[PDB]
């Protein structure tokens, strides 16, 4: 996270990092949901992974860290495909619930729809640097405005973005502020609601109106709900 400052060591409960399962090298954020489940973007998955719940420091650990793995993963489709606009969502279901502790608890499903010119606050343990390779101990948080999502199309003519998606546009026009790499897979809190999912953004992070792209959690409601209801069935909204 790129303008920001450590996070406060209770704000982020919900907050999980994915990690190898080899060299424990964390590549990725995610968001506890409820007891058992897990978002993060489809872009983060592996094929061996691991998840650390209650994480704080990397190398001063919360004494009720607990790590978890995969059970099941599901995507929109069974390919895995995913787009700059849509589908880079990835749903985990973890090996066993995880009970609620100081520094561990879920963020529930948003209840109403996202607003346009919010404030949102994102949040992870991606670099800290705009271009180097400063990794931080601790997770950092920043706030940003959450964009018409016409605002992200323009500086990305390379990827000739469609007129509608199923992205969140948010940023700082101006710049300095912005997720990074290693926060992907993150959330995207807006007015109190775990509103998206870190898809992808620029690089080098933070350039003035570069703002990045957050697969948008609410229109993806019902597939998540049917989920985890246990309708393997369910499809993402087309
Ligand atoms: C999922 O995406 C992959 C990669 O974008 C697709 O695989 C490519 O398919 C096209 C032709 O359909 C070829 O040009 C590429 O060589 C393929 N592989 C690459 C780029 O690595 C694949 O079609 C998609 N799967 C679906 C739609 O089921």
């Amino acid at each position: 996270i790129i303008g920001g400052d450590e996070c406060n060591i209770n704000e982020h409960r919900f907050l999980v990092a994915l990690y190898t399962s080899r060299s424990r090298t964390l590549f990725c954020g995610g968001t506890l949901i409820n007891q058992e489940w897990v978002l993060t973007a489809a872009h983060c998955d592996r094929k061996n992974f691991r998840i650390k719940l209650g994480m704080h420091s990397k190398k001063v650990p919360n004494e009720d860290e607990q790590t978890r793995v995969p059970k099941e993963k599901f995507f929109c489709l069974s390919s895995k495909n995913y787009t700059l606009w849509d589908k880079d969502i990835m749903l985990i279901r973890l090996d066993s619930p995880v009970k609620n502790s100081k520094h561990i608890a879920p963020f529930s499903l948003p209840s109403s729809p996202p607003s346009v010119g919010s404030v949102c606050r994102i949040m992870g343990w991606g670099r800290i640097s705009p271009t180097e390779g400063t990794y931080p101990d601790v997770p950092h948080c920043v706030n940003i405005n959450l964009l018409e999502y016409e605002m992200c199309r323009a500086p990305y003519p390379e990827f000739e973005l469609p007129a509608t998606s199923r992205t969140l546009c948010a940023g700082i026009l101006e710049g300095g502020k912005d997720t990074c790499k290693g926060d992907s897979g993150g959330p995207l809190i807006c007015n109190g609601q775990f509103q998206g999912i870190a898809s992808w953004g620029d690089d080098p992070c933070a350039q003035p109106h570069k703002p990045a792209a957050y697969t948008k959690v609410f229109d993806h409601l019902d597939w998540i709900e049917n989920i985890i209801a246990g309708n393997t069935d369910a499809s993402c909204p087309p």
